[PDB]
């Protein structure tokens, strides 16, 4: 039997909190931002609503426009070392994402993003859906912290992959973390194996 991680998107292959704040800073020159390192809670939004009255609104123009999805940049060793997770035997590598409710652009540009960092052959391994919980696997490596669904008992071990936004988040044992790319992700696989 193969292994079978699910890979996240933002915040794990593509930098969506870079890439916010560098449109963000572009677009709205006169506003105040939130610099990355004091970046707390999973909702950009929300922490820019508290910042300042119509921040927030303006947050949301940012992600909704065309190429903001497809123009974010791969964390570092994001793409190698999915490269070569795929290529490890018995391990099925699928790319789990939640595209956002504004479908104009979202989803056409992640398939468009995938295909220009890991080509087209890997298309096939795209799984799009705002419930992560129904999708089998023994691995899913995301770093939104509560990934929740209709199905109450999900079968993979969620692994919280650190992002800014997380990055002082005290976990439950026995949950866990990859710290980066850079970190060992084969150990965490390794662990799940027969
Ligand atoms: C992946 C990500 C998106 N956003 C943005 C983008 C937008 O995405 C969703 C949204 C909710 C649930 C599933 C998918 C999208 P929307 O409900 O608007 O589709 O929730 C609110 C918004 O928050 C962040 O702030 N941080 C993130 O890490
Ligand atoms: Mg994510």
């Amino acid at each position: 039997r193969a292994l079978r991680v699910l890979v996240d998107m933002d915040g794990v292959l593509a930098d969506f909190e870079g890439g916010f704040l560098r449109k963000f800073r572009a677009r709205f020159p006169d506003q105040p931002f939130i610099a990355l390192e004091d970046r707390r809670g999973f909702w950009v939004s929300e922490q820019y609503g508290r910042l300042r009255p119509g921040l927030s609104e303006k947050a949301i123009s940012i992600w909704e426009s065309k190429n903001f999805f497809f123009e974010l940049e791969p964390l570092p060793g994001a793409v190698e070392a999915v490269k070569e997770m795929a290529s490890l035997q018995n391990t099925d590598v699928f790319i789990c994402t939640s595209p956002i409710k504004m479908f104009k652009y979202c989803p056409y540009e992640k398939y468009a993003w995938v295909e220009k960092y890991f080509g087209p052959d890997f298309l096939e391994q795209i799984v799009l859906t705002r419930d992560k919980t129904v999708v089998s696997a023994d691995l899913l490596i995301d770093d939104r912290p509560d990934i929740t669904g209709a199905e109450p008992t999900p079968s993979w071990e969620h692994v919280l992959f650190t992002a800014c936004h997380n990055q002082h988040l005290q976990l439950q044992p026995p949950r866990r973390r990859l710290h980066s790319w850079a970190d060992d992700w084969k150990a965490i696989l390794d662990s799940k194996r027969p």
